[PDB]
């Protein structure tokens, strides 16, 4: 469900790729004009811009520079189709701002590996997009530079042209040993260049054994392949590799791809050591052991709009304690989380594991009961305040024992239109009524 | 690197067995009776098991059960080998304890697939352990393969009916026909897809690689019917994301074990992901100064610090500590202590490599780990970070207050062929002693 441009003049050339695309679960989009590609690329924003240089009126790289001009296009990796010794293509392609290039004539395995690392890259980039226009309400290098590079190459001329080449834009660090390479991989690398075409050693090995440790299961790899063995090239890409670089390296193609894979490496570990280890962006009560509201937000959207289809329902129950603020009253505020973590686990073993008992408040728990009728909801919302008012809760460490009433409401995703947010609602209608009338009680709206 | 186990009486099947895992750069060892089996796992400790059930003397069912006796080996997911006619052996199996199952004569697509899915599953499985034995020298959620929801992507009624049933009595079913709904449904509650790969009305290696694609079910466990005569098939839906296959006709016990493996590693990963992660104890990145912090440091120090001893350019470290903090905090509060902290934080990763690792070792302690460096440079450059810190002004307090800081730094390297992380971190520890001793806003170098 990647949405690819594809932009050349020629008919066949757009034709022959859209195909192969779409044969491939690729949704394909074509343009045959430069402008026509730039108003296409504001309009349906897609994922991945395949464009040929070579096209006549406006060039690909015009049309490149203006992608990269527009705010709402920047984002849009963008491959340039360059010709044999595209060198020059190449150098104004990289200063034209392309994400990486491809080589006519078009290499299906080359072209899928592109468009796979780069897809990749993109659901990186759009998530990050997400959070930050969150944070912005208030609920760090992201480039792709200075970067540690490990080559693993025997090839001494080899090794020291490609540390070159990434010596002035990236920190390059070139190692022989498979195993001391291990060691080094293990530490603060960014990207490991591996020779699939070691006579010294099995450079495919070498990476099987880095993605079968936890430790380097996710370090970026790039594979330098010898153009003639197809065989290998596929190999490498199925051990896990993330992208190929055919053997002679050119520089431009090694600097497109280095980026490309350190500033996925960054994004990734911003969104996932930073991002999401924050207070606000956590699924996870800390206290109760139960998701939170935003994790129920999210799949309550998804189960209601199933239910809008049509098909069986999707029941909620908003249980909140009753009188709890005497609890912490008088056993203290540390009993009362006690109690809130004992209440958790009642809950959740007396739900099924595919409902989802969440804690929607400080004292009030939500069930979401996928495929529920109203009814049963109502019959499970009395197990549960039987089971929670019947047995009394242990505190204390055994010190003390407490009783304990909740006031539950119910409500389902009845007919077609509904919304997460309306059963929310009609669920604490219930609560209200229940608490209103009297306490210990189940009230379905 | 993941080492498995193979066991079978004929050596002949134990060696080429042993020969395709190890072509596919698998560590494998070889046990051709039940004893020995049984030794070598609670010894060198699999990943994997690969066990033939017709075994003289102990058979593959007794072998499993008292592995998973053992409570050193019961971990280890555990592969049965059986013949054609297998119905009962696949029955007493599951009794037995086995994981999965693999038929014979064997099929190198099916046998890399249950490999891969198992490495996958024990890999989780070796991080939860360690995990709790933390939380034992430290010191809820079902982590079984039972009670899943389980999406039935299939338009083949009678196929779709058979699968709900077997899976109805331990997981809860769903079945869907069209594809669309399948696929708002896969975005919801859901621990498992089994699609039709084979589907009449829908190609379901497309709703498959939909799914991968979009990142909310990138990552949800997918089993694919498939039909056992198109290879092509089959290794296309392992290429697009599929977890495991299923062949057709569907083995009720085929069908539970997969079931389970996938959902348990769900579950697993979920309670390692969502909960476990982001725990205090397990953080790795400090949440005031944006950094990483102290286990962060220890880890990458290590794989450092051997490359160091093996031979080659040397891991220099930098211990920073702030002058008198204690007064920023007497005069201007927490808070504006807590800005000094982010602010300092952002100037020393600005003006060091991002190949360095600038973390929080402390609470007003910072280090700076610089990978390939020597002495002499290191020391230069924490001259530099002295005088980046002295030279400007630190302002807090939204702009009312603005504040002067000094730093003493300890500067180390790594010597030698014995030199251990925590020697390296103690000479700089020795170096921002000297420093403070010698009044302040200062360096010093100490070297073994
Ligand atoms: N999402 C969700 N829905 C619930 C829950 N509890 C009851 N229901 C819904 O209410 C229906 C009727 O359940 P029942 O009257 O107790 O009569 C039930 C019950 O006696 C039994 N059953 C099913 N699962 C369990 C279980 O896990 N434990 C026990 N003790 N009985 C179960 O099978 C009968 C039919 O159950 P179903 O056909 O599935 O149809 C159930 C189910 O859709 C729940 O905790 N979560
Ligand atoms: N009265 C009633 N209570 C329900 C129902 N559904 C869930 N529960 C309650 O929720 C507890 C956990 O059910 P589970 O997590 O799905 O985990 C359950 C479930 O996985 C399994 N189980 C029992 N009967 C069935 C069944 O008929 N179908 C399925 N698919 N699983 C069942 O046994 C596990 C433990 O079940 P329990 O010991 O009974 O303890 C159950 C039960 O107290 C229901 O329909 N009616
Ligand atoms: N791990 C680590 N080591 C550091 C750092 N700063 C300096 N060094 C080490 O000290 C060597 C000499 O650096 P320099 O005397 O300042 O003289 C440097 C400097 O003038 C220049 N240079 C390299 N990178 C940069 C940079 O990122 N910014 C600036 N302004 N100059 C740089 O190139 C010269 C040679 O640098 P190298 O050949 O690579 O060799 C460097 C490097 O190994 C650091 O922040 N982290
Ligand atoms: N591969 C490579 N990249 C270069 C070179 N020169 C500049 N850069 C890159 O450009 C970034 C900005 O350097 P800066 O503004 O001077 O700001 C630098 C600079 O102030 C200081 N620094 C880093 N290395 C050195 C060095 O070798 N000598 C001195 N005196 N300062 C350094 O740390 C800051 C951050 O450096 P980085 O995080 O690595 O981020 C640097 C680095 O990635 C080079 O010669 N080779
Ligand atoms: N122990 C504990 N209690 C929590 C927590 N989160 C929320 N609460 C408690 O829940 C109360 C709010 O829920 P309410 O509906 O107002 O309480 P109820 O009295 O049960 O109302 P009701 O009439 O039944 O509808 C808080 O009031 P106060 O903060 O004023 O009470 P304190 O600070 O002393 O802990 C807290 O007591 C928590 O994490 N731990
Ligand atoms: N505002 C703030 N301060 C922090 C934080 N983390 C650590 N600290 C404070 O930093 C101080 C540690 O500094 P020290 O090693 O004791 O040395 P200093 O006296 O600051 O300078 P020195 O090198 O010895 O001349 C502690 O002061 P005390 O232990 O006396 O406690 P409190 O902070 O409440 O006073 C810590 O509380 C933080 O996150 N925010
Ligand atoms: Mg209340
Ligand atoms: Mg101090």
């Amino acid at each position: 469900s990647a949405r690819i441009l594809v932009v050349d003049d020629i008919e066949a050339n757009v034709r022959l790729l859209e195909a192969k695309l779409t044969a491939e679960y690729y949704e394909v989009s074509t343009a045959m004009d430069g402008p026509t590609a730039l108003a296409m690329a504001a309009r349906d924003l897609p994922d991945i811009i395949l464009l040929d240089v070579m096209m006549p009126g406006m060039d690909g790289f015009t049309v490149c520079r203006k992608l990269k001009d527009d705010p709402t296009t920047r984002h849009i990796p963008v491959v340039l189709i360059t010709a044999l010794d595209g060198r020059g293509d190449r150098i104004q392609g990289l200063e034209s701002g392309a994400s990486d290039f491809l080589t006519k004539p078009i290499d299906d395995v080359m072209l899928f590996a592109r468009v796979r690392s780069l897809t990749r890259f993109k659901l990186v980039i759009d998530e990050l997009r997400q959070r930050e226009a969150s944070g912005r309400r208030m609920g760090a290098r992201l480039d792709g530079l200075g970067g540690r590079v490990l080559i693993v190459d025997d090839n001494e001329r080899q090794a020291q042209r490609v540390a070159a080449e990434l010596g002035v834009e990236h920190r390059p660090v070139i190692e022989s040993d498979p195993e001391k390479a291990k060691i080094s991989a293990g530490g603060p690398v960014d990207l490991v260049i591996v020779n699939a075409a070691a006579k010294n050693f099995d450079g495919l090995r070498f990476t099987a054994a880095l993605r079968s440790e936890e430790r380097t299961r996710q370090l970026p790899v790039l594979a330098m392949v010898d153009p003639d063995d197809r065989g290998r090239m596929v190999k490498a890409l199925e051990i896990g590799v993330n992208d190929i670089l055919s053997r002679p390296i050119d520089p431009q193609e090694l600097s497109a791809r280095v980026k490309t894979q350190i500033q996925r490496k960054r994004y990734t570990d911003y969104l996932r050591n930073n991002l999401d280890h924050s207070l606000e962006l956590a699924v996870t009560d800390q206290l109760t052991g139960l998701h939170n509201r935003r994790y129920m937000t999210g799949q309550l959207d998804s189960l209601v709009k199933r239910a809008t289809l049509g098909g069986d329902p999707v029941s909620a129950l908003l249980i909140d304690i009753d009188f709890f603020k005497k609890i912490n009253d008088t056993f203290g505020h540390d009993i009362g989380d006690e109690v809130l973590r004992e209440f958790a686990l009642r809950l959740a073993s007396n739900v099924r594991a595919i409902d989802l008992p969440c804690r929607y408040g400080g004292e009030e728990f939500v069930v979401i009961m996928p495929d529920t009728a109203l009814a049963d909801a109502l019959r499970i919302a009395e197990r549960i305040r039987m089971h929670v008012s019947g047995s009394p809760f242990t505190v204390a460490h055994g010190r003390e024992m407490l009783n304990v009433t909740i006031s539950i409401g119910v409500s389902a995703t009845a007919g077609e239109g509904d919304t997460p947010e309306a059963l929310l609602k009609r669920a604490d209608e219930g609560v209200y009524q229940a608490k209103a009338s009297g306490r210990n009680a189940v009230v379905g709206k």
